[PDB]
């Protein structure tokens, strides 16, 4: 038995076993557009993809998690808030039941059909194990899905999950380049907060894009025909795993933008 996203384990659950989901860095947040703040002296981000390595895919019970090859310098997230050098160790996404609801972040209050995370570490702390425990150990960009014309660079993901249907099963996802992911515009709002699965360990750099990338209502539904379960369990669909906004507290959102 365990958390999840459920009646009975899901995200209003999660501080029983995690006391730190009431903690004063938690993610996901509401993102204020008229209350975050122009930081001219942030950077420019650095996305360098062009050597990542994807491997596997996994459906892990929760979501479906595209891994990459993080043994050494290949793709990496720089600039920005940040400093020092991230590495991309995988990416996921978080999606609704309906188009009006899947983001874990939101926008004015606003709800986009899903949310693509990818995540990467801290080289400084050797390993992502060591690097949840920092601080500053991830940086993960969150990228909004808006339903309308196809990603044509997802449909490759999109095509994979009927062999990972079921919690557990993976499949080999090799050459997989997650810059046909990306939107047209860096522009982003940056703030601390957490990873918004448990152990919920408050250890990330958040940087969000402004602009969405628009998905086919087709790719959509694809994402919607996984399962929670696990072959031979009753069909639970994997929908809506994702986690309501939590409170601000005692932070600042800045933005790359005027
Ligand atoms: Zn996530």
């Amino acid at each position: 038995h365990h958390w999840g996203y459920g009646k009975h384990n899901g995200p209003e659950h999660w501080h029983k076993d995690f006391p730190i989901a009431k903690g004063e860095r938690q993610s996901p947040v509401d993102i204020d557009t008229h209350t975050a703040k122009y930081d001219p002296s942030l950077k420019p981000l650095s996305v360098s993809y062009d050597q990542a390595t994807s491997l596997r895919i996994l459906n892990n019970g929760h979501a479906f998690n595209v891994e990459f090859d993080d043994s050494q310098d290949k793709a990496v997230l720089k600039g920005g808030p940040l400093d020092g050098t991230y590495r991309l160790i995988q990416f996921h996404f978080h999606w609704g039941s309906l188009d009006g609801q899947g983001s874990e972040h939101t926008v004015d209050k606003k709800k986009y059909a899903a949310e693509l995370h990818l995540v990467h570490w801290n080289t400084k702390y050797g390993d992502f194990g060591k690097a949840v425990q920092q601080p500053d150990g991830l940086a993960v960009l969150g990228i909004f899905l808006k339903v309308g014309s196809a990603k044509p660079g997802l449909q490759k993901v999109v095509d994979v999950l009927d062999s990972i249907k079921t919690k557990g099963k993976s499949a080999d996802f090799t050459n997989f380049d997650p810059r046909g992911l990306l939107p047209e515009s860096l522009d982003y709002w940056t703030y601390p907060g957490s990873l918004t699965t448990p152990p919920l360990l408050e250890c990330v750099t958040w940087i969000v894009l402004k602009e969405p990338i628009s998905v086919s209502s087709e790719q959509v539904l694809k994402f919607r025909k996984l399962n929670f379960n696990g072959e031979g369990e009753p069909e639970e669909l994997m929908v809506d795993n994702w986690r309501p906004a939590q409170p601000l507290k005692n932070r600042q959102i800045k933005a790359s933008f005027k």
